[PDB]
C-alpha cells in the first residue's frame, strides 16, 4: 500500500494534491435531498467538497465518505492544521480524495 | 456541486437562509416515539428543528439526518458560532436543511 | 411540531418535567445482558434511567435510543448543565423520553 | 430498573465490585482477528476487559459491547476518574458488565 | 484472554511490537476507491496503516478496523503518546493489529 498522501493520490487520474498548511476557515454541512455533502474553504480561498454518494462510488467507499466528513467536522472544530488534500479536479468544488495533518 | 450554503439553499423551494452568527442557547433532544428530533434556539428567540425522519425525506437522507443531529450536539456544547442556516419555512418550528460555521 | 421540551413532554401520559439546573453527579453504563442502559443520577437525589430497549419501542426509536445514551455521556464528560428532562413516570427509575440544555 | 451499578451488579451470578476511584492507567486495543477486544489496567495493577464478542452475549448486547469500548476511550484520553465496576470473575482477565463513574 | 499487547501480539505469526513511546508525527486518511484507509508516520521515520478490508480479514474484524481508525484519528488531534503497536510485518506499510497507550 501506499506510504504517502501523494504516492497515493498519483495512483488516481484527475487529481492534484493541494499544501493547504492551515486550520479549515469554514465548514458547510447539507441534509438536503441530492445535495447530502459538506462543503469547506480555507483562508487561501479554495473551496472542497466531500461529494454526494453516487454511482461513481463503489461499496467499499460507504463508510469511508462519512468516516471523512466526520473527519472534516472535528479537524474544524479542533482548530487542527491540513497539511495536504489529495484532490479530485474533475470536479466543481474539487473532491476530496484523502486528506493529511502533521505536527 | 454548489460552493456555499446560500447556493444550495437557492436550489429548492420553501427554503430561506438565517444567517445567525451566534452560538447555539438551548440544545433539545427527545427519543420520544414519533417525536425523535432536536429543537436549538438562539437568543434572538428563533427556534429550529431536525425533523423527525419521514416520508418526505428519501434514503439518502437517513445518515445526513442523524449527521446533523450530531453536528449540532457538539456545535451547542462546544458553543461554536453557526453562521449561516438554509432553513424549510414550510414547517413549524423551521425546519434546518443545512448549517455552516466559519473561524 | 413542538417548539420546547415541556410542548413535547405534554403530548404524552403519565410524563412529567424535572427542571435539573445541574450536571450530572454520576454516569453508570452496562452491557450485561438485559440490563442495556445508562443510568444518571443528581446531587439533589434523583435518579433517572436509559430504559432498556424491548417491546415498548418502535423502530424509529432504536437510534434515538442510543442517541440519548450517547448525549448523556457527552453531558457528563464535559460537566454541562441539564436544564430539564422529560420522563415517564410509569417506571423506576423515572424513564427519560427528552433532554434540554441552555447556555 | 436498577438504580445504582451495586443494585445493577447484584443481579447476576459471577460478579462483583471493584471501587477504582481513579483514571485509566493504560488502554489497548486489538483489531486482530478473533482477539477484537480492550483491556484497561489501572496503577493498583488491576487489569479488565471487554471481551471479544461472542457467543455468551445475546444479540441486545452486541450494540452495548461497542458502546463499552467507547466510553473506555474517551475515559482514558480525558483521564475521567472510574468510580466502579461491575465484573464477571468467570474470565481472565476479569470481563467488565457495568462502568460507573462520579463528579 | 490476553492482558497485555505483547502477549496479544504472540499469538500470531508475521508481527511484531514496536515501541513507540511517542505522539502521531503525521495522519492521513483516504476515502480513494480501493484504497480506503489510514497510514500513520512517527519522527522515528516509521510508517504503519490500518489496510482496506478485504479477503484477509473475517467478520468480526470489520467493526475493529473502523474502531482502530477512530483511535488513531482521536489519538492524532489529541497528541496522546502511543506505547506500543503490535503489527504485521508482511505489508508494507507494515500493518496494525493492536494498539497501546499509557498515562
Ligand atoms: O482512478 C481511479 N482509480 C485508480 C486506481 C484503481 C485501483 C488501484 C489504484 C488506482 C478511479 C476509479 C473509480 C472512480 C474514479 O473517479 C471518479 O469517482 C471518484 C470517487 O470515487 C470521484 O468522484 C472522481 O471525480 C470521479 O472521476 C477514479
Ligand atoms: O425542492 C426539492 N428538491 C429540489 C431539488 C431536487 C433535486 C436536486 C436538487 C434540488 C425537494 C424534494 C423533496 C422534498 C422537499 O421538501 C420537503 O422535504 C424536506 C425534507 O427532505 C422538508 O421536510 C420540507 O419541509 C418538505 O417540504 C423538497
Ligand atoms: O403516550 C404515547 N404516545 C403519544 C404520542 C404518540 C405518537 C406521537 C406523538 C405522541 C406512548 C406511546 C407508546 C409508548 C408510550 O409509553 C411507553 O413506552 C415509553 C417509551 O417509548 C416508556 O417506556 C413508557 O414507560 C411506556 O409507558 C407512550
Ligand atoms: O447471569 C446472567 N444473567 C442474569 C440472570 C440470568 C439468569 C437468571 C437470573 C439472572 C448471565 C446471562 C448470560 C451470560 C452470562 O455470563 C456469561 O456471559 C457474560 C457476557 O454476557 C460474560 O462473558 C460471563 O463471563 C459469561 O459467564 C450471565
Ligand atoms: O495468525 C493468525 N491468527 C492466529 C490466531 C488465531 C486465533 C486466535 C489468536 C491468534 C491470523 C489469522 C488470520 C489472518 C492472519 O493474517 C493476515 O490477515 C491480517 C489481518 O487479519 C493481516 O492482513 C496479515 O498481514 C495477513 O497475513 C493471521
Amino acid at each position: 500500500a501506499p506510504q504517502t498522501i501523494t504516492e497515493l493520490c498519483s495512483e488516481y487520474r484527475n487529481t492534484q494534491i493541494y499544501t493547504i498548511n492551515d486550520k479549515i476557515l469554514s465548514y458547510t454541512e447539507s441534509m438536503a435531498g441530492k445535495r447530502e455533502m459538506v462543503i469547506i474553504t480555507f483562508k487561501s480561498g479554495e473551496t472542497f467538497q466531500v461529494e454526494v454518494p453516487g454511482s461513481q462510488h463503489i461499496d467499499s467507499q460507504k463508510k469511508a465518505i462519512e468516516r471523512m466528513k466526520d473527519t472534516l467536522r472535528i479537524t474544524y472544530l479542533t482548530e487542527t492544521k491540513i497539511d495536504k488534500l489529495c484532490v479530485w479536479n474533475n470536479k466543481t468544488p474539487n473532491s476530496i480524495a484523502a486528506i493529511s495533518m502533521k505536527n
